[PDB]
């Protein structure tokens, strides 16, 4: 899992 | 799944 979509998540 | 994420994967 990308970074960006963790932050998303 | 929202239909907004569907369409983004
Ligand atoms: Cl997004």
């Amino acid at each position: 899992e990308s970074q960006l979509h963790s932050n998303k998540r």
